[PDB]
């Protein structure tokens, strides 16, 4: 049940994990918790979440707290600005580390804690 766009194919959980745990069921796929690096790729996804909340691949990385992403795609700050929901990141109690898709709009990312369960979204490339 993995759906395929540009290049990749997607996998939309019906189980919720945590971050963490949702990342290592992705490995365990041959896969990540997906990146975002095009406005068609977040068009994509949103839709495609229907409404629900989806943990993708979002997370803070080194001392200063930046994000990055699990897939180890660089985090572009200035190109990913568009991305987030307007008021986010805003770190809820000094403990929203991660980053799901909320909102059905361009705007959609939320920070969140790592250890609240959400329906995931793996992203696996394809080879041909
Ligand atoms: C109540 O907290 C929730 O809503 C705020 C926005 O008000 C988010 O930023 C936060 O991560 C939670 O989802
Ligand atoms: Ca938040």
């Amino acid at each position: 049940g993995w759906k395929y766009f540009k290049g990749n194919f997607y996998y939309f959980s019906l189980i919720p994990k945590t971050w963490y745990s949702a990342e290592q069921f992705c490995v365990s796929r041959n896969s990540h918790l997906t990146s975002v690096t095009s406005e068609s790729e977040q068009e994509f996804l949103y839709k495609t979440a229907g409404g629900l909340i989806y943990w993708i691949g979002l997370t803070k990385a080194g001392m200063e707290g930046d994000w990055s992403w699990v897939d180890d795609t660089p985090f572009n700050k200035v190109q990913s600005a568009r991305f987030w929901i307007p008021g986010e990141p805003n770190d809820a109690g000094n403990n929203e580390h991660c980053g799901n898709i909320k909102a059905p709009s361009l705007q959609a990312w939320n920070d969140a804690p790592c250890d609240i369960t959400f329906l995931f979204i793996c992203k696996r490339p394809y080879v041909p």
